[PDB]
């Protein structure tokens, strides 16, 4: 038993709500909130942008450094830093932006970073911003993920659309 409350059940381990990612995770503290991130860790907009407002920035201090020690990650790839106020961790996963022309295979490797963590709060990769269909990710996290995943949907009428269409 968790603490998260209001999903719908997808799969096993996939479940959904409509929800601000943000007020989720202060409301839940959980191990592990998913960043929509970039590979420059940059958190200006998006998921990215909201979740470090939401530390006071401090996010992005702790990105910097990482950067600076370690530079960029890989499309499809991640790295753990702090959760902040919101979660004990925070897990960076760079899923493909279509609007740079990133390869959108790459999704599925993006994805395969959230079986590493048990439980999880997360965004749909590579959705809003990002420019991918969020159709198209939420099918790519079913068939891909194998952790129990609470994904968060800001936009309502997506998150209506999202499980009418679910197979
Ligand atoms: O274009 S996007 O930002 C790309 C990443 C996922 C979507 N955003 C969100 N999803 C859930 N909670 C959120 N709180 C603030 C933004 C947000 C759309």
């Amino acid at each position: 038993v968790n603490s998260f409350s209001g999903y719908l059940k997808l799969t096993d381990n996939v479940y959904i709500k409509n929800a601000d990612i943000v007020e989720e995770a202060k409301k839940v503290k959980p191990t592990v909130v998913v960043n929509a991130a970039n590979v420059y860790l940059k958190h200006g907009g998006g998921v990215a942008g909201a979740l470090n407002k939401a530390t006071n920035n401090a996010m992005q201090v702790e990105s910097d450094d990482y950067i600076a020690t370690n530079g960029p990650l890989k499309v499809g790839g991640s790295c753990v830093l702090s959760g902040h106020n919101l979660a004990k961790h925070c897990l960076h996963v760079v899923g493909p932006n279509v609007n740079k022309g990133e390869d959108i295979q790459l999704l599925k490797s993006a994805y395969e970073n959230f079986n590493q963590h048990e439980v999880l709060l997360a965004p749909l990769l590579s959705a809003g911003i990002f420019g991918a269909d969020p159709i198209h990710s939420l099918r790519v996290c079913v068939d891909t993920v194998r952790t129990n995943v609470y994904l968060a949907v800001f936009d309502k009428n997506l998150y209506d659309k999202l499980v009418s269409s679910f197979l």
